[PDB]
Parts: structure tokens; C-alpha cells; sequence
């Protein structure tokens, strides 16, 4: 398939400015455009991505989303003067134009529908269009908020035309309400638009009502849009984290869009002045990242607001970073949402239940170990295999707690991996194919708490008890198994065949494992699995990336070809098959047993406001 990420941006999108006092818009400067693209040639990513260069969008491809008075009024604009200019910003909200700003709005949808070509042709696995200016406030015949034309909009609508696409998702992760794309796609069930925003209960801009949590969509639509608002500033990782795990992403897996593309507006980082939030720009990775088994990792990533110069910088620095497949940093100190945030949380699950049940309530990269004479055409970013000092090391282990050679070479093995990993900063994560769990579990953990590795976060598809201990703090254990556990230890996560086993998974994967796994921040992630795992490891591996900073050693007991080949192209990056488009009631209840046991010990499961005694 394809590969590569493409960057999108010209400088003349910075060549339009505001040519007056006007307190409202003196935040949108052309600086924005220069200063990001300068963050990502610092650190290196604009040089390695595919440099797809600008194109203006034609009047038909504008027509898409406008009508053709408002594109003449705008067409008009490049031939006024100052005061002219000044009263056509006027007769508009939070707006101001400028000669060459149809020029660069122009630019700027075609750009988007550039990157679009691009991942949609599979010259590029996902990309970002850093573009001047935004669009996702702008309307049919409006301008508004300091957008022209709608860019995403734009983006969806191209695609369903020129590619025949039955499912598209867009994320608004910008702080304000892109009210432009709610309209545009209210009544569409084919484009499915979430959005966060601050809302302040009406008061903050763009104070609509239609921006509440019970606007879900109009007719056909209905259930299609998902309006999240932030009723409190200083929203942190954990609000947003919390949002993307019991609102945006289970709804989003159930949807399975055939092409995801973001708003990216970054004033919702912590620093901005207009969004007043505390996220961290690191987060912008991970938000990311929980995006990107979606669609098959065909994301469009267009740039909407961001006004802290500094913040927007390292933002679009780390949605770079995570498009290319590096590894995510870790997040620590979450915990559980604000009482605000969870509040709009639960009123958003409340009213969209009655369209996604699942919210229905009751009143080198990798390295590979194969079996000894097994030979394997591993992806490009892989390799194999032991030092004396490791055999030193396995030695001591066999004559303090432990025949087979095998054996002892997969312990070392295991070593040799692990200490590339934890220790050296070559290798990123691994998977070794083992016999003798036991033995194999019991020396990786204990070798891994010496790495040191402070935390170490074992999964484990099987039945029965493994050599792991979570009584102290340093070790939490997920396992997916067949027979039932009463799951007593506050430190371990029990879930217990058919056609819904799938739905139920990756439901589970979404509502529990993935915020006890963030709020838990592992050093190491250890995958196990003994022998329909098949339809969902792929992910489940994917998104255990976003912890530890890839860090993930699995272990295989049994030699499958098929489970090894998914597992080291998923550990190694590649682009994840889509699952395609309701889980049995006697699951659901077990997992919210599950949370209900745990959100007390662990905040980040909690998606209603807690009860006060
Ligand atoms: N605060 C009132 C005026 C206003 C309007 C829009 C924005 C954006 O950031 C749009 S992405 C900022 C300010
Ligand atoms: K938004
Ligand atoms: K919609
Ligand atoms: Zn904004």
C-alpha cells in the first residue's frame, strides 16, 4: 500500500494580513504559516515528507460548498481599496479581507483538496495542509471567523464526489465550534462531523445554541453530528482523553469512515489566548495517533485556528511526528475529567444513545524473533536477533529459579530485546515467537522491572494465571479470556464466543483498556497470547502504542504465521485494515461492572459526573 505522509504549504498563503485596528482579528497573522513551517523544519519533519505543492480550487469545486453570489462578492474583493475592504469585512462577524485574500483562500482549499488527491490516489499514507486561512466557520454565503471559504468541507465533499465514498469522519479538534461544516452536513449521514468546543453555556463566540450537545444532525443526519462543549476553560489531557475515549473514538470504530479529516485548530492548546484551555501540544500526538487505525490510516490533517505562536509550533510538531509513525510521548498525570467536562460528556452520551447504542445506559523499529529455523520476508523496517553477557545473565536465571536450548534461547532472546529497547535507543519494540510461557513471562517481566522500567503494563489473551504479581504498584494486568473471574485486585482488569465477540472487544478496548492504560503510564507494554483474536489484535496493538512511547515487547506461545505476520506489521507501523461497521447486552453489563469496580482507583474510566455521598 502506500506509504509516506505529504506537507502541504506555500508561502504566499502568509502573504495577506490585517490592514487595520480591529481587536477581534489582530490574533490571525501571517506568522502563523511561517513560524509552524519553521517548527517542523527545526526538528526535521518537513524534509521528510512529500513536498505536494499548491493549486488554486476552481469556481466548480468552490460551488461545492458556496453559492454563487457570495463567491462573485468575494471575487470582487481583490480590486478594492482600504476602506472598501474595511466596509466588506464589516458587513461580515470576526472577519477582515485583504487584495490578495481570495487569492490565498483559493490556495488554501486547493491545497486541501491536494492533500486529499493525495491519500485518497495512495501516493501518500496520510498528510497535513499547513493553509491560510481556515475555513470551518465559514458558510454557504458567509465569511466568517476569520475563514473565506470552507477548507474541510471542501475536503469531504470532493472526495464523496471524485471518489464515491460512502463514509467520511470529521474531527474538529479546533476550540471553536466550526459551525460552517455542522451546516454544510446536518442533514448527511454519509459525513459523520465531531467537534469539541468552549461554549461557556452559550456565552463564549460563536454564542449558537445549535453549538449544544443536542444539535445531533437533522433528518437522515440525525445522530451524525456530535457536539461536545467545553462549559469551563482550562480543560486539560484528561478532559480531551476522556472525550476521545467515551465519545469521539467508539463512535467513530462503529461508523468505520473510508476517510478521516481533521480541523486541526490549535487553539486549543494550553498557552492560547483565545481558547484558554491547558492541554499540552504532546497531546496533539496522541489525539493523533487514536485516529489513525481508522480509514486505514488515510487522514487529511488541515490547519484551522492556533494563535500562540510557541504552542502552535510545537502542536503541528507533534501531529508530525505522530502522521510519520514516530513514537508518541508520555503522557503523565492523568487522571480523571473535570466535573464539567464529565457532565458534558454524559449529556452528549445521553442523547446520542438513542443512535449509537453502545451509549445506551440501565436506569530500526522492530526486531523479530521467529522459531529457530523459520525464515520470514519481514517489512523494511525490520530485523532479527544473542551477547555473552546475555548468556551470563540466562545462566543465572536457569541455576537461581529454573534442559531445553530453545528455550534458553528464546530467554535470551528476550533479553537481547529488551535491552535493546529499554537500554539502547536503537531498537523501538519487538515480538518473539515462545514455548514455555511460564519461564518466558516470568523472566521478560523481571528482567523489564530492571531495565529499570518504573511500570510495566502486561496484556494477555488466554486463560488461566500467569507468573505476574499486582500487588504492588508497579505492575497492571489486562486479560482477555474465556471464563469468568470475580477480579478482585484494583491493579487488574478481567474480560471474559460469537459474531459479536469483535464489537465487544474493540468496545472494551475503547471505554476501559485504553484510559486505565493511559492514566496507569507504563514504561513497557507486554503482550502475551496462548494457544478470533485475528479480527482485533492488529488494532489492539496499534493503539497500545500510544503508551510507553512504542515500547512493546509481545510474546507468541505457538507459532502462527498469520498472528505473527499481523503482529510485526502492526508493532513495525504499517497501515491497519479496517475492522468494517452492536455488542451482546450480557457484555456490556460485564463491562460496565468493570468500570463501575475501577473508575474510583482510576479517574480516566469515569464518563459520568460521581455521586456525592
Ligand atoms: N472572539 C470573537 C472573534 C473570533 C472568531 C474566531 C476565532 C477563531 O479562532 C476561528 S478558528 C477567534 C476569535
Ligand atoms: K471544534
Ligand atoms: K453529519
Ligand atoms: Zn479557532
Amino acid at each position: 500500500a502506500a506509504s509516506g505522509s505529504a506537507l502541504i504549504f506555500d508561502e504566499e498563503m502568509s502573504r495577506y494580513k490585517l490592514l487595520w485596528t480591529d481587536p477581534e482579528c489582530e490574533i490571525e497573522v501571517p506568522e502563523r504559516l511561517t513560524v509552524s513551517y519553521e517548527a517542523l523544519r527545526t526538528h526535521g519533519l518537513a524534509q521528510r515528507c512529500k513536498a505536494v505543492p499548491v493549486r488554486q480550487a476552481t469556481e466548480q469545486e468552490i460551488l461545492l460548498a458556496h453559492s454563487e453570489e457570495y463567491l462573485e462578492a468575494v471575487k470582487q474583493t481583490p480590486g478594492m481599496n482600504v476602506e472598501e475592504l474595511m466596509a466588506f469585512s464589516k458587513k461580515y462577524n470576526a472577519v477582515y479581507f485583504h487584495q490578495n485574500i481570495y487569492h490565498c483562500a483559493k490556495l488554501a482549499a486547493g491545497a486541501t483538496l491536494q492533500l486529499v488527491d493525495s491519500v485518497m490516489k495512495r501516493e501518500v499514507r496520510n498528510g497535513m495542509a499547513l493553509v491560510r486561512p481556515p475555513g470551518h466557520h465559514s458558510q454557504r454565503s458567509a465569511a466568517n471567523g476569520f475563514c473565506v471559504f470552507n477548507n474541510v468541507a471542501f475536503a469531504a465533499l470532493y472526495a464523496k464526489k471524485n471518489y464515491n465514498l460512502n463514509r467520511i469522519l470529521i474531527v474538529d479538534w479546533d476550540v471553536h465550534h466550526g459551525q460552517g461544516i455542522q451546516y454544510c452536513f446536518e442533514e448527511d449521514p454519509s459525513v459523520l462531523y465531531f467537534s469539541w468546543h468552549r461554549y461557556e453555556h452559550q456565552s463564549f463566540w460563536p454564542n449558537l445554541p445549535e453549538s449544544d450537545y443536542s444539535s445531533v444532525g437533522k433528518g437522515k443526519g440525525s445522530g451524525f453530528n456530535i457536539n461536545l462543549p467545553w462549559n469551563k476553560v482550562g480543560m486539560t489531557n484528561s478532559d480531551y482523553l476522556a472525550a476521545f475515549f467515551h465519545v469521539l473514538l467508539p463512535v467513530a470504530y462503529e461508523f468505520d469512515p473510508e476517510l478521516v479529516i481533521v480541523s486541526a485548530g490549535f487553539d486549543s492548546a494550553i498557552g492560547d489566548p483565545e481558547g484558554e484551555m491547558c492541554a499540552l501540544p504532546e497531546i496533539f500526538a496522541h489525539l493523533t495517533h487514536l485516529l489513525m487505525p481508522l480509514a486505514a490510516g488515510k487522514m487529511c490533517v488541515v490547519l484551522e485556528g492556533g494563535y500562540n505562536l510557541t504552542s502552535l509550533g510545537q502542536s503541528v510538531c507533534q501531529t508530525v511526528h505522530s502522521l510519520l509513525g514516530d513514537p508518541t510521548p508520555r503522557i503523565s498525570g492523568l487522571g480523571t475529567a473535570c466535573d464539567s467536562a464529565l457532565e458534558s460528556i454524559q449529556n452528549v452520551r445521553n442523547v446520542q444513545s438513542s443512535y449509537w447504542s453502545s451509549f445506551k445506559h440501565l436506569a530500526v523499529r522492530t526486531v523479530v524473533v521467529p522459531p529457530p529455523g523459520v525464515e520470514l520476508t519481514l517489512p523494511k523496517n525490520c530485523q532479527h536477533s544473542i551477547s555473552e553477557s546475555t548468556a551470563k545473565e540466562v545462566q543465572r536465571i536457569r541455576d537461581k529459579h529454573f534442559t531445553d536450548q530453545n528455550i534458553l534461547r528464546s530467554l535470551g532472546n528476550i533479553i537481547s530485546v529488551l535491552d535493546r529497547m529499554m537500554r539502547s535507543d536503537e531498537v523501538c519494540n519487538g515480538c518473539v515467537v515462545v514455548s514455555d510461557l511460564s519461564v518466558s513471562v516470568q523472566c521478560a517481566l523481571q528482567h523489564a522491572l530492571t531495565e529499570p522500567a518504573e511500570r510495566v503494563l502486561v496484556v494477555y489473551v488466554g486463560d488461566g494465571e500467569l507468573p505476574v504479581k499486582t500487588n504492588d504498584g508497579k505492575v497492571f494486568l489486562v486479560q482477555i479470556c474465556t471464563k469468568e473471574t470475580e477480579d478482585k485486585c484494583v491493579n487488574r482488569l478481567t474480560l471474559c464466543e460469537g459474531e459479536s465477540l469483535t464489537a465487544g472487544f474493540m468496545q472494551a478496548l475503547l471505554g476501559l483498556i485504553l484510559p486505565v492504560a493511559y492514566e496507569f503510564n507504563p514504561a513497557l507494554v507486554l503482550g502475551i497470547v496462548e494457544e478470533r483474536l485475528m479480527r482485533v489484535w492488529g488494532h489492539m496493538t496499534c493503539l497500545i502504542q500510544g503508551l510507553a512511547r512504542g515500547r512493546m515487547l509481545t510474546l507468541l506461545q505457538g507459532y502462527d504465521k498469520d498472528l505473527l505476520e499481523l503482529t510485526v506489521s502492526a508493532l513495525s507501523g504499517a497501515s491497519i485494515s479496517p475492522l468494517g461497521p452492536a455488542p451482546k447486552p450480557e457484555d456490556v453489563e460485564m463491562m460496565e461492572k468493570q468500570r463501575q469496580r475501577l473508575q474510583e482507583r482510576w479517574g480516566l474510566l469515569r464518563c459520568t459526573v460521581s455521586e456525592s455521598w
